[PDB]
């Protein structure tokens, strides 16, 4: 079921936390590589659905178990800081991987295209 779900459940929200990452970003000490970035941390960038902390990330997708370290307090949203993309991890009831949802802000190739 959350097979597909997954996908929308977090497709809706999943451009928020990017719509709160290039928040974010433009906003840090240093866009041009800033720190990681969370559900937690994107709240005061949050244009969607979000007040604080508490708000963002209970307003955002859950995962659930949290098996994937997924720093998003019970959240299915969890940055790449490698390659500094958006990734949307929702660690499923069956253990198995974690559904995700990407944007790409350095978009490292062909301008994700």
């Amino acid at each position: 079921h959350q097979d597909n779900a997954r996908k929308s459940r977090i497709q809706s929200e999943h451009r928020e936390l990017v719509s709160a990452i290039q928040s974010y970003i433009g906003a840090q000490d240093d866009p041009t590589n800033p720190s990681e970035i969370t559900l937690a941390k994107l709240a005061p960038y949050m244009s969607k659905n979000a007040k604080n902390e508490d708000g963002i990330v209970n307003s955002l997708a859950k995962d659930k178990s949290g098996n994937s370290s997924t720093s998003a307090p019970g959240s299915a949203h969890q940055i790449d800081t490698t390659n500094h993309k958006l990734i949307s991890t929702f660690t499923p009831s069956n253990g198995g991987q974690a559904t995700v949802l990407t944007y790409d802000w350095s978009a490292n190739g062909v301008n994700s295209n």
